[PDB]
């Protein structure tokens, strides 16, 4: 290959990212290198890049890119499990592997990866957004088969994201049941479908732009309002006065946290995946219904992200995708900032 | 060091076990070397030794243990999270680690292990009943602190596989609830032991010898049946006619299984863990109870194994155990022929 | 078809971007076939188009855009023998008249007829294949692909069958020995290169502007790339040993390229003009090229030719970058065609 | 090969390309080398700058003044050297036959221009490329076993600044003081030739914190920041009497002018960095009686073998930073940014 790389890198606090060639690694033992071959954007790479010194710690220079697909490009010593060429899809949440929760499957949920130091690609560690990457283990590699990488790379976050918050709470979801997705974005557009396919509940989606509302319905959503002081009215117009079984927040903003506090219904759930600064369920006697329990999920486990490669394999996932360089890379995560990006932006080296 | 060892091993079928000198194996990378401080002995150790040489095709010789517990020694290359000294428990039932039930943390039912040839120790792969052993993985050693090896060792097994049983089916077992100990001795006085700390379920036992029903009161049974054909009625007359909500039938043979389908409760469950050539549940319409499932399990999960350690570590779980030293293993082997150990055996090396 | 209206992107007036529009699902005529769009591709030439001027343009408004058709037959108009519903075909771009001397010779893109008799291109007069469905006049027009994906296909109806058409025109010069020049190494040359490789024994030698374009030159097949300018006939003279290439084609089409070309071009060699830049044109005299050095602008392709590009990319020899977008995407892909941020070509999937 | 890949500078204001040109054979008195390692550095960023006008070393040009290889094919009648000794390559080629070449002041030839003989990678072909070709084996100078990767940036980066110091040499004894203005590149290898060869006390300059502070660790005695106040400084750490010695590595009209505030009576002021229109002023009362002034020109064969025994004596410590061939014009756009800390290497 070449003894360096395109990589898009976070380098200066306050500053937007930028492309440099740094040294191709190499893989110690126990660790694979990687040909990336599609590396997605995530909104949240803004919220990190937005914070102040005092609380960025994850290092500087950041390779960004938490959502990675590439094909192994060589083997550290003494792992066996994959060959070289295999595509395989990057585990995102690396965690000790021996707590209680990594050995449920939930290394997501690992208690002891951050006084291990243990940070995932593009959060502390580098990132996929490059020609090549670096895998700590194999077991957090997936095989994707021949999947298009680029509608690939997005199942990592796009697609485990929403699966983990929606499988914490999926045997409410049963018929006669009804979810309401808050955010039609580079996740919601995606919990959208996987809703559909694992479940019989009634999706209600909630967004601002008219073009948000169609992708929507594009996607297999029953219904679509508008976000807004008047979301929870026309959600419980739909469901006649019901209220939501599940709602699922996409967003994060205390605005849309609120709607889903109107609509949610007894014995209920919220889940509160998108980052906004301060926002903040607030969950207390007569401010949220009995029994509607509130959380905020992080990424997913490692079994529900075959499951997501599955549902790809199995063709139940359409995902919205626009291409960009490496070079680009930059120009993206600007895209991005002004939701320019209808559905997930995908690097592709 | 030292460049060879001693290890109890079944050299050829149909032979007893022999303490022979074996080359001391040093540890590739990702695996782990132990000092060995106990290694278990149990019943499938003899069913595995009595199966025919027709049968056979290969697996020879085979150093026998697995239930292992000991010391780390020697770090593989590459492999993180336990450093020289640590102690540790050895996880039995090795998988994949790739799979879907791996993933899930349910290695003990790993889907590829049997095609990718891969055994537990002292069950295809050299076992702890030697000085030294290799373990294929950091993931499969549990730390045990400070708990003497001796009483780990059989939490190994026999802790691990009534427990698992008893997982399985645990939320049905809340109060008002009544689970059936099918043979009180070795594993079923464990799983009296797991009920009562995990569970709030009335404890019925069952059993063929009256001192041993008389022990299994004094770990937490509610109530003690003598096993055969009166076994049925006397259950049924201690839970008024409605049936037992879990049954688990440590014996296995075909006269405590047909109990169990006549006493356990519509919607219940029968757990067959032990094994008795040939026994089986029958489960058809009018045979069994509406809804009443049946379930031979398997071993357990990591996770599990680590439960059973931490019920072991807070004095909720004691196993009775003979020490034997690595010279008597052989000894001990004819002994658990006859019956002759009160306990488990335990070899310290 | 299974409904009276469709989506589709249109080029409705002149200066103003494609738009997506709802228009009437439309019903083959007898010897028309109807086909479920699978993929659309676009190139610079709808740029082109739609570029040009409202006295220059004469293609007709409102116009579906797309002349790089793929689908599945839909519907068979009123005797129509020779495919069944379902069946998967690449559409034929140059329609002709079909009765000419140059379009029984199988040379319909150089039919003397059509201009006469209005017979336009798909997307490029008639209604193309930027739509849920779309028409095809006859079935003549229509070349199975088989099992190839759709989205691999639609750019082998202009990028695999341009470059095909201008290298087979002198493919009997491209004997072991001979030299072949490729200036320009975008959506058409690489493919050309690939070509090249496959039907030939010519040594190729590329020509571009950057060292990421020279590289990938490089990886397709070339077995020597240079920088374009005033120096690239000279550096190619450096490779051959100063002896001249028995071909050039020329897919930028700039006066500068097609200057190089008639530099570097070697004695009864071959001069071919694919690019498209308005005014540019070769200078054929005496004493400004080669004896016996011809020049030409080629015209996409003929009917057996673009069966034999699908039968190279069926058996593994054609490898065509490609980035997907949807109907609705329709016209902001143009917009990316325009700024030039589309890498390899862009393919629509109604 | 018939053919071989090169990094060339192909036409005036574009960047440098890799190209496939004709692999090189030795004619008699040549001496073709396979390429170990080729340097970058800046003046090769101030050539590729030259408008249409100035620019006079012709196109296509092979970049790469800066080279390392082995012995791979000896021309007719060469003597001295065998196939696979590892040599650098002697860059300010002259005619060998004048009064100048025939003191060993080579890079002073005085009919080079005449007899259109130029340095490689400045006029002649660089060795950015998998082979070159060496006119004369009295260009070659043997490495041994040094690392390629760390002989390279010695052929310009050390030989450079060892020359302009070993114009002036006998005057920084004990208790004289050699101020450097510029510590990135030449002048960080400046500062390490100044304590190697001289018991000066060294006063680093720079505009950059964190350079100042590698140079203090190579060596420098003092670091005083660039700017208007930095002649102040520079005479509150040497009293009244000012620097013996003056090395601008930078060049500037702001640089030169701080030189010439601090140079002391009887000193001496090297331009060694090109900035085009700057220059020193060399005047009464405007420079102190007795300081002479010079713009150096690279060095002398003898002194790149001085630069070598230094290197392999551990006295000159270079950062490298490996690229490979295809990855050049890459390195060149990390080096217009400064994003390269120590040098630029290509090893095809
Ligand atoms: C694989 C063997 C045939 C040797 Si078995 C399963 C008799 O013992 C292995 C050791 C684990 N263990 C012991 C007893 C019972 C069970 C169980 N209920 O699975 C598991
Ligand atoms: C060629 C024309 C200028 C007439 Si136009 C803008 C109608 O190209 C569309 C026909 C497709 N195609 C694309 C590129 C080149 C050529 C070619 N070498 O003819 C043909
Ligand atoms: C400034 C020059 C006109 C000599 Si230039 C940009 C053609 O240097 C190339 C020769 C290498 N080198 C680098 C830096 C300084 C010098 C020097 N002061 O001699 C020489
Ligand atoms: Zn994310
Ligand atoms: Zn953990
Ligand atoms: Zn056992
Ligand atoms: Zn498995
Ligand atoms: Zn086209
Ligand atoms: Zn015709
Ligand atoms: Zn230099
Ligand atoms: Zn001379």
């Amino acid at each position: 290959r070449g003894s360096h790389m395109k990589a898009v890198q976070y380098t200066e606090i306050g500053s937007e990212p930028v492309v440099v060639d740094i040294p191709t690694p190499t893989p110690g033992p126990g660790e694979i290198l990687l040909k990336v071959t599609a590396a997605g954007l995530c909104h949240s790479d803004i919220f990190v890049m937005d914070m102040p010194a005092a609380q960025y710690a994850y290092g500087l220079p950041l390779t960004l890119g938490h959502e990675g697909v590439g094909t192994v490009a060589e083997l550290g010593e003494g792992v066996t499990g994959f060959g070289v060429g295999d595509a395989v899809a990057v585990y995102g949440p690396w965690g000790c592997g021996a707590c209680h929760a990594c050995a449920r499957g939930r290394e997501n949920y690992c208690t002891r990866a951050a006084d291990l130091g243990i940070t995932p690609p593009g959060l502390g560690s580098p990132g996929s957004m490059a020609e090549y990457m670096i895998v700590d283990s194999a077991r957090h590699l997936v095989p994707i088969g021949d999947l298009d990488p680029v509608a690939a790379a997005p199942l990592t976050d796009a697609g485990l994201t929403p699966y983990h918050a929606i499988s914490r709470v999926l045997p409410l979801l049963g018929p006669g049941s009804t979810a309401v997705v808050i955010g039609v974005g580079g996740l919601g557009h995606v919990g959208i479908q996987i809703l559909r396919a694992v479940s019989a509940a009634r999706v209600i989606a909630v967004d601002l732009d008219d073009d948000r509302l169609a992708l929507a319905r594009e996607v297999g959503a029953d219904a679509a309002v508008k976000s807004g002081a008047g979301a929870a009215d026309a959600i419980r117009e739909l469901t006649g006065g019901q209220g939501a079984t599940a709602v699922f927040d996409f967003v994060g903003a205390q605005s849309t946290i609120d709607t889903a506090q109107q609509v949610v219904a007894v014995d209920g759930h919220i889940s509160v995946v998108g980052i906004h600064a301060g926002a903040h369920a607030k969950v207390g006697f007569f401010m949220i219904p009995f029994g509607a329990s509130v959380v905020t999920p992080y990424w997913g486990t490692r079994s529900e992200l075959m499951e997501v490669v599955a549902l790809a394999r199995a063709g139940r996932l359409d995902i919205h995708t626009e291409t960009f360089t490496l070079d680009e890379g930059p120009a993206a995560y600007r895209r991005l900032r002004e939701g320019s990006i209808r559905g997930r932006g995908v690097v592709v080296p």
